[PDB]
């Protein structure tokens, strides 16, 4: 008939667009209101379905800063789609384009934004567990959230919070191993259900490698992914912070304060602001936003 995919009643589906996927992610386009959005695609045919409570952690999310907006979730042909708001590059391109170490200033107004995002998502009792510098995007060229440091991709999460008992989930182990090696947290190489602690702890392996340029355990190779994971665990317990954070005092504060959290405890998310806002302002850095990357060229699939 007319050849081309429609998802819901105004979305026309376009390109593939981004690295990976494999045609999971396409842009699209509202026709009814002449913008641009991105649609992510799951096979109808999934053997493990995650896009539709995706969809459900993003209702229970809400409208909220730096969460993208969720359109529509729907059939699509023999895909299930949900179309959100279109953003920019993530912090892995942005790395890249900066040659692959990011200033400290760059950091800790990232840092401080993140510990903001992952404090919004827990108050939603949501912990994330998919730490990385891909699902962390800037906002577009003019959609006026382009500074604006976004949190995507919540097939991972997972709610903390019984909705019924209203109690923190019970801490067990034996979890299989299956996120991101490279940033997850100590704990979560031993196999220990995931916790608030453990968003936070992958964060901060996230900072450090920002400003490393490279983490210490990250080119373990194996024989199977589960002894990958545990000579990166190996190493992450046989580096000390101290000589990971080597020349950033409030990063090594922050790492230990984390890794020493209780498995139910709240974490002190003010506390942690303010070691990197301190030394933000202490080394006399202004808050404007002018990420390494201001000024450079960045990829609009557009
Ligand atoms: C609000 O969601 C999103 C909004 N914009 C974009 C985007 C924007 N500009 C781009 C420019 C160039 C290349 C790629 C781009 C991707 N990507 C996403 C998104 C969500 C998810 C993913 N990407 C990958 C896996 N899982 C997800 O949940």
């Amino acid at each position: 008939g007319s050849g081309v995919l429609m998802v819901g009643p105004n979305f026309r589906v376009g390109k593939k667009i981004g690295c990976g996927n494999f045609g999971e992610l396409r842009l699209g386009k509202n026709l009814y209101t002449n913008e641009y959005v991105a649609i992510k695609l799951e096979p109808m045919k999934s053997r493990a379905p995650q896009l539709h409570l995706e969809y459900r952690f993003y209702k229970q999310l809400g409208s909220g800063d730096g969460i993208p907006q969720v359109y529509y979730f729907g059939p699509c042909g023999k895909y299930n789609a949900m179309v959100l708001e279109l953003l920019g590059p993530s912090l892995e391109d942005l790395f890249d384009l900066c040659d692959r170490t990011f200033s400290l200033k760059t950091v800790l107004m990232i840092a401080i934004q993140l510990i903001s995002r992952m404090e919004y998502v827990h108050s939603k009792n949501l912990i994330y567990r998919d730490v990385k510098p891909e699902n962390f995007l800037i906002g577009r060229p003019g959609n006026k959230t382009q500074q604006v440091i976004h949190i995507i991709d919540f097939g991972l999460a997972k709610e903390y919070i019984d909705p019924e008992t209203k109690k923190h989930i019970p801490y067990r182990e034996h979890k299989s191993l299956t996120g991101t090696a490279r940033y997850m947290s100590i704990n979560t190489h031993l196999g220990k259900e995931q916790s608030r602690r453990d968003d936070l702890e992958a964060l901060g392996h996230m900072f450090m490698y920002f400003l490393r340029g490279s983490l210490p355990w990250q080119g373990l190779k194996a024989d199977t992914l589960k002894e990958r994971y545990q000579k990166i665990g190996d190493t992450k317990r046989a580096t000390p912070i101290e000589v990971l954070c080597e020349n950033f005092p409030e990063m090594a504060t922050y790492l230990r304060y984390v890794r020493r959290l209780d498995f139910f405890e709240k974490p002190d998310y003010d506390y942690l602001r303010k070691l990197f806002t301190d030394l933000f302002d202490r080394k006399g850095y202004m808050f404007d936003y002018e990420y390494d990357w201001i000024g450079k060229q960045l990829p609009t699939p557009v």
